[PDB]
C-alpha cells in the first residue's frame, strides 16, 4: 500500500547504557531500540530515524557507518537496514542528529524524510512461483492489504487501553486477494490483479477452496483477503505440503470498510456451512489492550499454524474493524536473516 515512511524525524526516548561496551548506548525511539554512538543524542534531542527495510545508497560522507555492508541490490549500490544483536542488545534500524541533515533545518518532528533523502525500500524477492500473468491493477475500489507496526503506535496503543481486539497468528506466505464486483470476480496479488493460467498460483488456490463459488453464492461485493502460504511461498514456514490460502479480512466494496471480526467470522461459518471450504488464520483469544509496546510484542513469540515452528507474529484487528497493527516476533526477525 503506498508509500512506507522509511525515514522520518524522531525523538530520542530513554537512552540506556550498554554494559561492557562504553562507545555505544542504548537508544529507545517510539516503540524501536537503536543502538547509537556515545554522546550522538540525549534524550528528547531529534534526528532522522530509518526503519529496517530501509535501502541507503552507498554515501562514505554522509553514512559511514554503513561503508561495510554495502552491497548491490536491484543495480543499485547500498546497504540494507535489518535486524541485528548488538553486544546481546536488540538494535533495529539507525537514528543520525539532525545536524547531519542541514537539508532538514526547517522541517518538524513526526515529517516523513524518505523521498527528499532518497531512502528506497529493501524487500524479499518475490516467489516467481506467484509472479503471474497480471490483468489489471490492484483494484481501486478494494483496501491494499497493509498492517502499521506496532512499534510505531506508541499514542495509539495509549489510546486504545481498554479495547479489544481480535488476535491471529501472521502467517509469512504472500497476501492474497479474491473478489466480486458485480459481473466481475478476479484473483489478485498483493500488488496485481492477475489472469488465470495453468500456472497460477492465486488462481488455483481460488478455485480449489471453492472459493469463486463461494462468492457467486454470497451475491455481495465482498473482497475476501487472505495470505497463500506453502510450498515454494516464502520458505515454507508452515512446512505445509503443496499451498493452501488462509483469510484473515473481508473488505465490504459497497461500503468502503472492512467487515468487524465478528461479521468476518459468521460469513467463514456460513461459507463452510455451504461446502466452499475456506480457512481462516488461527484465531486465538481476544485481548483487552493494556500494554506498551514492548509487551505487545513479547507476546508476538510463540507457535505458528504448525504449532512446532515459531511464529512471524500476531495481527490486531479492533472488535469494530476499523483498527489494527501488526507486531512481528523479534524471535523470528533475529532467526531470519532474509527477513
Ligand atoms: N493474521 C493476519 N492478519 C492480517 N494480515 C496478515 C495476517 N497474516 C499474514 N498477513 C499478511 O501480513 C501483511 C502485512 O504485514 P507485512 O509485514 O507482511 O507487510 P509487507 O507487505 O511485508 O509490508 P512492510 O514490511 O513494507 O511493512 C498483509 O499484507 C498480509 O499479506
Ligand atoms: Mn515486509
Ligand atoms: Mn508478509
Amino acid at each position: 500500500m503506498g508509500v512506507r515512511k522509511l525515514a522520518t524525524i524522531r525523538t530520542a526516548g530513554e537512552i540506556t547504557p550498554i554494559a561492557g561496551a562504553e562507545a555505544i548506548e542504548c537508544c529507545h525511539v517510539d516503540g524501536w531500540t537503536c543502538v547509537i554512538k556515545k554522546g550522538e543524542f540525549k534524550q528528547g534531542d531529534r534526528g532522522v530515524y530509518f526503519e529496517i527495510d530501509s535501502f541507503i545508497k552507498e554515501d562514505n560522507d554522509r553514512y559511514p557507518m554503513l561503508s561495510k555492508q554495502v552491497i548491490d541490490y536491484e543495480g543499485q549500490r547500498g546497504t540494507r537496514l535489518r535486524t541485528a544483536r548488538l553486544r546481546g542488545q536488540l538494535s533495529q534500524g539507525l537514528f543520525l542528529p539532525m545536524d547531519r541533515f542541514p537539508e532538514l533545518a526547517s522541517n518538524q518532528v513526526g515529517d516523513d524524510v524518505t523521498e527528499i533523502l532518497g531512502i528506497t525500500k529493501w524487500e524479499p524477492p518475490i516467489s516467481t512461483n506467484l509472479s503471474g500473468e497480471i490483468l489489471g491493477e490492484f483494484p481501486t475500489f478494494i483496501s491494499k492489504t497493509d498492517q502499521e507496526r506496532v512499534q510505531n503506535l506508541i499514542p495509539q496503543i495509549e489510546e486504545n487501553k481498554g479495547q479489544k481486539f481480535e488476535v491471529t497468528v501472521m502467517l509469512d506466505g504472500s497476501s492474497m486477494t479474491v473478489y466480486r464486483k458485480d459481473d466481475h470476480i478476479g484473483v489478485c496479488g498483493r500488488n496485481w490483479e492477475l489472469r488465470e493460467t495453468a500456472t497460477n498460483a492465486q488462481w488455483h488456490a481460488a478455485r480449489r477452496n471453492k472459493m469463486i463459488e463461494g462468492l457467486q453464492f454470497l451475491n455481495r461485493n465482498l473482497a475476501l483477503q487472505g495470505e497463500i502460504i506453502g510450498e515454494s511461498i516464502q520458505g515454507n514456514l508452515e512446512k505445509l505440503k503443496g499451498q493452501d490460502f488462509y483469510l484473515f479480512d473481508i473488505y465490504d466494496i459497497d461500503k468502503a470498510q472492512y467487515l468487524t471480526p465478528i461479521e468476518r467470522q459468521s460469513l467463514v461459518k456460513q461459507l463452510n456451512d455451504n461446502g466452499f471450504t475456506v480457512k481462516h488464520v488461527p484465531i486465538l483469544d481476544d485481548l483487552e489492550l493494556n500494554h506498551t509496546a514492548e509487551q505487545i510484542l513479547a507476546m508476538a513469540d510463540g507457535p505458528s499454524l504448525n504449532k512446532n515452528v515459531k511464529r512471524e507474529g500476531l495481527v490486531f484487528k479492533r472488535l469494530d474493524g476499523k483498527f489494527s497493527f501488526k507486531a512481528i516476533s523479534n524471535a523470528y526477525l533475529e532467526k531470519h536473516k532474509d527477513r
